[PDB]
């Protein structure tokens, strides 16, 4: 059901030609919402890494069965087991890096959990395989791009005193929106003599409870929407998480609430469709409004984390952000107004904001970096 | 007007006669909410460190003038300048560790800011003096206590599968309430071969905007309190920060709001008075209600940070906590119910909770630890 592309084979064959008995390679896996991607990397930068598989998977069983097939196909080409491996995924990581609890999968906690118990040894060696979180891997991919001097080819500034994106020794939030709200922290700890290169801190602030607004022009609408989602999602028992709005499903729910009272309102069934409705030459204000509330709440969590974590900058990552940039930039004043809506605006009015400018699987990029520097 | 303690002069003379010319010592300063404390430390455990001064100060001028007087008195006794120094205070630290902006002092940011060049060289050597944040210093004091096997002498468990307080390779929140809401993270980054001993991450989440509750019995009263404090503090421009409730001034503001309609209610003028009346309960326990709301909001921000930062434990520190422990324990069930009032209680219902059991300037302890290990 899963097959290694005939486009990747010549590169892998070339690796044997070149490295002969000394061949060693690392495995990276990116478990996306819809597709899981596998790439191999020799670890010398004069040989580009090679994406070997992309297959649809939405359950631990699918993911693991696919990885088993890919492993058998690599065994018939490279003929030597991988020397290390890293898998990135949308969930919490066990203390030892040997498990991943995929937060928004259906099923029991057992159903959502990937371990290395069923991973094929050929690609995932016993003592050198680790799971990491997806925004955690985004941070490693940013570190890798920056060490290769290519970061500015993939990110541009929206708020900055400079026209090019550079990473300093400072705290940076990294955010991406898809099946969930992903947020991680690139952090510089220690001052002066104690300073350490940027470390990656995975986080789960997508699931923190939301913060309200008192701006009268918005309080009424948000109060009604929050009450409506608490009702429909939790039967009133809890307030919403940021992720209940800042996600694919949240975009759908906000739009449905916006159009709850209009039968003739264009029905859509995915954030992708609602976004496309907001991006077309004459968009319907319902779609426009849903996306604005979505992004308002992304700016709301970002503003509180920038205060709390003393971030100097923010990266908006993800291929969907590339698609959404014209809309986000068209309403950047609305974004910035929400971001500065805080009793201490001087604490954050210099925080920089960078956005991804071309599609690129930075999660896979981070997974390979992790595996080969481990 | 600022004198070195008489009890301390013989201890310093003992160092002079013992180490003579080779005398090497470090300086710790704790800028507390009322008093600033100075201690000297040889760095070797065979000499207990010596607290040499405690003086009242509430502005940068008082602090610097007091430190100048202390430096002169040390110079006359010891005749050797300090080899390193560390100052802890309630605010943001400059990137180089050479400044501190005390958040809740009045005036301009310059009025609030201490730098390292205002400091007398005798106790604060060039290239070996740093400011750190107060809750950052609490963490360094916890690490020191942990390394000296004394952690359980100052903290007891409230939520734990164990009866002795330990610090493992995991994330811990550290919290203390006074002039402000202080929170810091002891973090262990890296899984597997990448794990690093606990690092300290200062934070400013006391100034993040609050989260509401939907528990219907509490929502109405909280909405009125939040709306009233937003009108009062910010003329309704913004929602309140956690610190607007979780602080000394917060305790006062909540108690005044609660008793607005009660002309005969006791007119307490300090959070300390209110806290006292809260446990020795008045026949109409308005003070009990204000302190319950205060701690509820402390639990709410802790709840969201335990989710977001994946904390495994929490330390409630500070001399205020020692005094309020009987109240806090009496209402621990209310505390836990707020903490677990989240759509994902399984994520945090194993989080451990420790409280400080005796008064101890852990901040000063951490500053000395920072100075002698830098
Ligand atoms: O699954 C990861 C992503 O891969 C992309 O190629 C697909 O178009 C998306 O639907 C998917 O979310
Ligand atoms: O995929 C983005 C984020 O979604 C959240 O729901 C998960 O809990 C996170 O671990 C993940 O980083
Ligand atoms: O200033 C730090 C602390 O010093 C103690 O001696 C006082 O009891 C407190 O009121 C004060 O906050
Ligand atoms: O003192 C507790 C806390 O008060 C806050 O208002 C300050 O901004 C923090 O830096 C400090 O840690």
């Amino acid at each position: 059901l899963v097959d290694i592309g005939e486009e990747a084979r010549p590169a892998l064959l070339h690796w044997k030609d070149r490295f002969k008995e000394s061949l060693k390679y690392f495995v990276g896996v990116d478990i996306g919402g819809t597709n899981t991607r596998v790439a191999l990397d020799t670890g010398s930068s004069d040989e580009p890494y090679v994406q070997i598989a992309k297959f649809r998977a939405s359950s631990s069983k699918h993911i693991v069965e696919g990885l088993q097939q890919v492993a058998r196909q690599v065994a018939d080409i490279l003929g030597v087991p991988a020397s290390g491996a890293c898998l990135a995924g949308a969930g919490r990581i066990g203390d030892d890096g040997l498990s991943l609890d995929i937060t928004n999968y259906p099923g029991t906690p057992a159903d959502r959990t990937l371990t290395s118990d069923q991973l094929p040894t050929y690609l995932f060696p016993a003592d050198a395989t680790h799971y990491i979180n997806d925004l955690e891997s985004t941070c490693y991919g940013l570190k890798s791009l920056n060490e290769s001097n290519q970061l500015a080819s993939f990110f541009k500034p929206l708020w900055s005193t400079s026209d090019t994106v550079t990473m300093k020794r400072a705290n940076y939030l990294v955010l991406a929106v898809g099946t969930g709200l992903g947020i991680a922290l690139l952090t510089s700890l220690g001052r002066g003599s104690r300073n350490i290169p940027l470390q990656v801190m995975p986080m789960e602030f997508g699931h923190a409870l939301y913060s309200p607004v008192t701006d009268p022009a918005k309080k009424d609408e948000e109060d009604r929407l929050a009450a409506y989602l608490s009702k429909t999602l939790y039967s009133g028992k809890n307030a919403i998480e940021y992720e209940d709005i800042v996600s694919g499903r949240g975009v759908l729910a906000v739009y449905q609430w916006i159009t709850a009272e209009h039968k003739e309102a264009a029905k859509y069934e995915s954030a992708e469709e609602i976004s496309a409705a907001a991006f077309r030459e004459d968009p319907c204000p319902f779609a426009t409004k849903a996306l604005l509330i979505h992004y308002r709440f992304l700016m709301r969590v970002a503003k509180n984390l920038c205060v709390g974590l003393q971030a100097k900058g923010m990266f908006l990552a993800g291929d969907n952000q590339v698609v959404n940039n014209p809309f986000f930039e068209k309403y950047l004043a609305e974004m910035r107004a929400e971001f500065l809506d805080h009793p201490k605006p001087d604490w954050i009015d210099k925080v920089e904001l960078y956005t991804q400018t071309q599609s690129f699987n930075i999660n896979l990029h981070g997974a390979l970096y992790y595996a080969r520097t481990d």
